[PDB]
DNA sequence: TGCATGCA
DNA sequence: TGCATGCA
DNA sequence: TGCATGCA
DNA sequence: TGCATGC
């Protein structure tokens, strides 16, 4: 399994944990994003366009 | 693009920012994970399942 | 979005 | 079921 | 794995 | 030009 635990799968489009529990008949989910994933994405793309700036030149590269 | 910027996107299955550049005449390509996302990944994993026990 | 439902 | 999908 | 080709 | 895909 992607988690190993009955119930609980990675959702790739998410990138969260669904846990898939039955409540009574109905089948429910709960989502579960990795702790601080936007803060951590967001600084993720700015390092990353900080990194793009180094390199918008035309000379060759290190 | 999926940056506000240029040569910046997101890569879905990778889950990282790649950034595209020229190497004089080779194209180039440097990743950029969420800073950490496999501990934090791992941690909603077991709160994931910590809520499959209780809500069971 | 998070979620409930669809797919196989 | 694990996980992708449609929903406005 | 992170990277750079493939495709438009 | 962005970004999925194959190694």
């Amino acid at each position: 399994m992607s988690s190993g635990y009955p119930g609980v799968s990675w959702n790739k489009r998410m990138c969260a944990w669904l846990a898939f529990f039955y409540d009574g008949a109905s089948r429910r989910s709960r989502t579960f994003h990795p702790k601080h994933f936007n803060m951590d994405k967001e600084k993720a793309r700015l390092a990353a366009v900080e990194f793009m700036k180094t390199v918008e030149n035309n000379g060759r590269k290190k």
